[PDB]
């Protein structure tokens, strides 16, 4: 009947999942971690591993003037009372999560400056998020080769490049080492959750595919599903009304297809926010995929009418949401980023992965021209509107003020730029370029409804015993907002920890 | 006649070239740097930026027990008296080069452990080489985007990945910022030396292609040619008898085609060591290129007879030279690296660039099999020999001693191995299938033959006389190291010292 | 005539002096540093090496929300307009000093939390001061053995203990290595300034004793005198009306006897603030010296009448100034710190150097008793007043409020303490102890009048050509205030730098 | 009858004792720790807290190429088959001890480079030992003040200096916090074991003095005696034939007077190796005591005949043993360390505690002179021999080779030497006067002879049988290392492994 048995079954291997697994395994509960693909970490591995866990011992070490209450105030100011109990659990539990994790020899974080994303009471203009320290891959042995590589390697048929493991690779490599060190955890790759097993109304285990064979794994205390969102599943996204496209998602291709959300729905779990994502502008690639565009430091962006319609320096989720709001049957998706040869043909932003300009020009995702009139012809933009847009923006750059969209009036805008306003630079030294910008995502954020301890709830608010969800398998407490750097990982980690604690009671 | 004029004309933009440029420009000499391609740095940018500049203030700050004389002793012990004057200039000048460079706010180095490569008096088992600190690209402005990206990006149609600039990218980014900061230097890309201009027997400038137009650039004090070797030029390699192949070279494809060496020969420069390179084993790629294989930590290697013939843990140049020495009509090039599934299908070494196993297996550069007999059939190796080779190696791993090739009896062999191995961290049994065989070819990190030079980088004629106004350093010059790669950073260290000395000579 | 020549002659080898020397030597000026004793560093070597240099790249790395203007506002709020130009130069120049120093491979700093000392607009409750990184003594070669050792070694006939060089020893060891690295500087020990040499009204060099021989050293650009204060000169202190005593000073015994201040007076330099010091409470030692008492976390303090008279948690300079104000009798100098056995007999504060309780008890600097009545008899304190004082304090601890002196109503009070108020802890588990507390100092702060570039001024405000002063050789811009951690070193370093820059013009 | 009762009674509070206590208390056994003095930690607190626990998770996290088997090979190569079972238990159990301890939130270690002490198969030239992380005293509350301070404070009437707790202070502070955190342990100071209580041939408890009153404490599972060696007991040392002197021992004055070893003998425990110690050269102090001399980086050493007789750069135990071997009725004890004014009068080594040169000169433990002839007169050395010895050594320094004692031919010798020496960083000419001679005596870091034990720490009788209920570890026990100090951290590492194993045995 049962192929194996454990106390805590964890589905997925991102930051949340591994934090849940660690929490369970470190207090003596036998734990099995199931990863679908041949690598641990998912999108978490791709990430910069900024983590929004405020008011902890990490920020105390840095002498940061902030607190749990200040962070609570910020969330409340942005999110309102919707999900206030989960907002409270999120900020209140951050210190304990960080304390537990840093008690492991394989884990250490530090504060790294990066501004919160909205002007509101409680905002930190320099940020409050933390990051794992760089990791020498030699220091975790055979685990390094099981961590998913960064986007710049993973989508070009490559494994890790020669430096240290940084960002998400450090996060996942350190979490894995921690989980392994407990001696209470079994880490499996190529093991796919297919359905949950329910007895007398309680989730008691799961059915799983690996090795072509199907298995049944018993979970005495519970199942934590932290297996990502629906971002890779075009059908679910289209049914939910999610903007963007699977092909533009920055999740690992084919990994996060909503399997855990579906398995949860099948046993009665309610869902929410399925039309929402962690949005970002994406630089369209030759193969139809996208690259995360972050840290804009020049150029401007136009809709298909050749006009500016947003502050290009906006945090990525707000940028993406403005694309979607402006879009009318494709007038803003794609949009076009217009820039000159100031950076030798390079686009003035950080693009992940970072495809050379020559490949884009060869494929036609970018076009270049000696004049704006010619650029307009090649892109389908109106020449007069485009010329007029650029002249107006260049006047704004001269004055150092953008009266139309107020670019360069916020610490986030200034943060990425080294004239009168560092964020406003004239577009004037040809050749000129236009890059297609699409509506990408860093995962979706809709999913199973959960309570403050990660328990999956039915439509009436009752808890499905034995079943927990966190990360993008769960509907985010953040609703339509991306409050600052590290919220996706921070929420994932806090609720995975709380789920494991609940299972331990 | 002249399109522009400067005091010091530098051809190339690797570590050496930029160090020469900095040295000239920082003491007031107007300098022009010509880079052939659209990015600065060449192979130097690809490098790990380990630099063998011993006995300097950098190693003092690490409390390293070493000195100029200890380093001199090591070179002498390996190289003998051949080029002893240039050996002396190399070690004696290192401290002044480092001191000059670290004076610049854009440049700082630190010691990083990595062992010297030969057992000899003066060897540092932990190393003595230094590296530039990681560099936030934001700290050098628009120069970051002009630095050539790492191999793992540059050969897949990509620009820099998101972290800091490290290794060669930090080296070149910092050097460029230093050169720019002088206010005496002009840095040019897509500018190609075609020939040297000689008046009354003196090199007085150069002819250069850029923008489809040809230019003539006057050099009042001299021309420093640090434009790399012949690695990318199959013809020059074949004429010279150089082993390996241009496509297997780890230099940037098409950059280093021996142009400066040819230009030097054309004005009377003598050459030497043209059959020599900085060799390394390369993991054959699906497209016929190679990947630098360094830091071997498992597996074994066989020739086409299914037998071991070298210590697989040898420093890369010695490994390469052993392939070439063993090779008889292709019996050792390619060789086959045999490994098991201990690392989940990964090859137990550092491969640059790091192509995923699945691509290799799809292309057939690697083959996998559940047994050795089958692995032998898929590679052409004799099954009995292969099986026997692996059993014997596995016995050696059990005992912790390799009596046949003495692998794991040297700090270099140990340095790259992970913990919790056996008796000998370099000897790990090949026993948990599936088993794999990867083709290994004779790659290079540049060639090291070229124009004959003196202690101040001046290009010499066959009779030993100096061609006035003409200097060479880096792989445009014949290396003082001859047939030896003494330790980490010798190619960059020699390039940097002699570029500095050339610029100092021009300043007299 | 002249024994040697240099561009810049620096007298002293504390943080200021070496920073001045570095600034000169790093831009090509030949520099000679003269240290009186056989070790470099003076009191600076003894220090914790907290440095109040606000709004620099160091605090930017830590994401600290502060700025030059915020720091300027704080000084102005405390100090008023007296010395406003020098207040401006101090805060405005801090970034450049830090930038120059961190450009040297031997120097790096980091922010370390430690609150500013007064409630006022611009205060950083977590601080804004910075510290040199720990230094492995092996990394600076033979220089390590030329750095003065910490107080816990230096006053017991010892050289450096085995760990890294930290605090002032790291500051001085890194500054020395930086100065040496320039190849433009000569570092001399056992070389004592005796008088300045003036030609045509310009200071052109100095007369110096070393090796029993007197020398004359020519200074082409100038002489920087950063040779400490008058703290070790009982006569100068008495003449000036400086409270405390030379033996109680935490300066190195006999080093800082006001030599440079006298030499300056002798060529026409005006002086100011000579009755002022950087004050601190000191734990009286068996040999009549003192130990810096900092980070009070328990106990209470009484005058000779057995009554509390100050907030015992005050920053040290305010504590010291309150002792002096209350002491119109020897009634407050000594005072008595009353504590119980909560810390096993240890005094609840940090004492530098840290003499064992058993030595104090043996010498009678401390007394112990099973009751307060007996403690009073052994100390001379009135028993009833003492008992009553402790009971009242204990009631305050119970309520969590000290109505009499408002202890525990400030971030500085809280910072050092791990009931209702962490700073108020009942004194109730015997045996009970009384330790004598005297009015110590961390150097005096009166001296030669100087301008924004460190030039020594005459009584009419005119500058004595060729002559500069900084650190405690100079009258501090801070007047009667110690604004926060690192002001003594920060002012010393900024004005030494500015002096060297002025000499370079 | 019984004053109190516990499952496991631990005598002593050094690293071993507290590790035993933790092991017992963390798995639910009630534990009482008895410390004789008013501070916890003993010599362990004084130590650098290097710990030789190879092949554990700690060295894995540093990527160190080493293993259990490599370590086993090293011990076997030095020690031979004598105590091979205990050698095996030591290396095999290290990982589990580390794992258990690092599971506690108060404990974390890291690898720190420091070479193993002998040239032999399995030596790590960089070392394999680990150290506790620096500890903020605020993180363990009232326990910090109960930890014995470092030597540089403890022997001058001082408590902890102002930095973090490091070395032994960190080790003991973290262990204490871990023990306390179990909620199963009672930590007592000023509680002195006087004798063991035996019923029907089983040790069932102990008699203990504290508060002037005598107590009887029942131990249901057993008594672990980890109360140090005989180092502080001149009578026991003289009876055993131990070289050195109590007054020169680096143990805390009066703490380790062999009380547990005597108590064990009294109930039938056999003893071994009582004439052995963990030896070191000691710089003789004004008060007749000594200071650990480690990390020699200059000077030379002579016997009373003014001649060199050993490699001065030898690891401390080998240095000490060479003094003892050469000594003939005081010809080598004291020896004289001869040095010049290169370091301003400082002795070229690390001395713990670090008494200023002026105090030595004032007391006459050191003498200074402008010439070697005079230095000789003041020390009782022959002038000609001394002069000749120094001239010969200076020639060796010039050549960079010491043909007589081969100093500077080993990674340990090099490890402590600053840069920019000459040919050999360990050999520096003695030539810039004044010249100094410092008296060097035969100090110790504890003795290593004591009660015979098995792989689980059980005290054995002369016939090899185990005394039920009785365990010993650390220097209360005879060391498995015999006459050898294999590398850094062996005294603490053995103490900790056998204390853990004893507690595990008691838990069965
Ligand atoms: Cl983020
Ligand atoms: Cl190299
Ligand atoms: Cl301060
Ligand atoms: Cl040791
Ligand atoms: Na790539
Ligand atoms: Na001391």
């Amino acid at each position: 009947d049962w192929t194996s048995e454990c106390d805590v079954l964890v589905v997925g291997s991102g930051g949340g999942a591994l934090t849940g697994a660690y929490t369970a395994a470190a207090q003596g509960l036998t734990t099995i971690v199931l990863e679908k693909t041949d690598r641990f970490g998912g999108t978490s591995a791709y990430s910069g591993a900024s983590i929004w866990l405020p008011g902890t011992q990490v920020q105390e070490r840095a002498g940061l003037p902030d607190s749990t209450e200040n962070a609570r105030t910020y969330l409340r100011a942005l999110l309102g009372d919707a999900e206030s109990e989960r907002q409270d659990a999120y900020v209140e539990t951050a210190p304990a999560v960080v304390a537990l994790l840093e008690q492991n020899p394989n884990i250490e974080f530090e504060f790294r400056a990066f501004p919160d994303y909205y002007k509101a009471e409680g905002r930190m203009d320099t940020g409050r998020s933390i990051n794992p320290l760089d990791l020498d891959p030699a220091d975790i042995g055979d685990l390094a080769g099981k961590v998913r590589p960064e986007l710049d390697q993973d989508r070009t048929g490559q494994d890790h490049a020669p430096g240290p493991m940084i960002g998400g690779r450090a996060l996942i490599g350190r979490l894995l080492a921690a989980v392994q060190s407990t001696g209470k955890a079994e880490l499996r790759t190529e093991s796919v959750l297919t359905s949950l097993i329910v007895e007398d109304g309680r989730v008691v285990g799961a059915e799983v595919e690996s090795g072509g064979e199907t298995q049944r794994i018993k979970a005495n205390r519970g199942v934590l599903m932290a297996a990502g969102g629906i971002e890779g599943n075009a059908e679910m996204r289209e049914q939910a009304g999610t903007p963007g496209k699977a092909i533009w998602s920055m999740g690992p291709f084919g990994a996060n297809t909503g399997d855990a959300i579906s398995a949860g729905i099948a046993v009665g779990g309610a869902t929410a926010l399925l039309d929402q994502a962690w949005f970002c502008p994406g630089v369209e690639q030759p193969d139809g995929s996208a690259a995360f565009m972050v840290g804009v430091r020049g150029g401007l962006v136009v809709d298909s009418a050749g006009e500016r319609y947003l502050n290009e320096s906006l945090p990525y989720d707000q940028f993406g949401r403005a694309m979607d709001a402006h879009d009318d049957n494709g007038s803003a998706v794609p949009s076009f980023m217009i820039f000159d040869s100031r950076e030798g043909g390079g686009l003035p932003a950080i693009c992940i992965p970072n495809t050379a300009p020559a490949k884009h020009l060869e494929a036609g995702t970018w076009v270049g021209a000696d004049t704006l009139e010619e650029l307009a012809a090649k892109t389908g933009l109106p020449a007069d509107a485009l010329r007029s847009t650029v002249e107006k923006f260049n006047d704004a750059a001269k004055l150092g003020v953008d009266e139309e969209f107020h670019r360069g009036e916020d610490p986030y805008d200034a943060f990425f730029c080294p004239g009168a306003n560092a964020a406003l630079t004239a577009i004037e030294n040809g050749p000129f370029y236009a890059a297609r910008i699409v509506l990408s995502d860093l995962g979706t954020k809709g999913g199973l409804v959960t309570d403050v301890n990660g328990r999956v709830l039915r439509a009436d608010g009752s808890a499905i015993d034995g079943l927990y969800a966190a990360g993008n398998t769960s509907a985010s407490l953040s609703g339509r907002f991306y409050p600052g750097p590290g919220v996706p990982l921070g929420t994932a980690m806090v609720f995975s920890y709380r789920a494991a604690q609940d299972m331990a009671k």
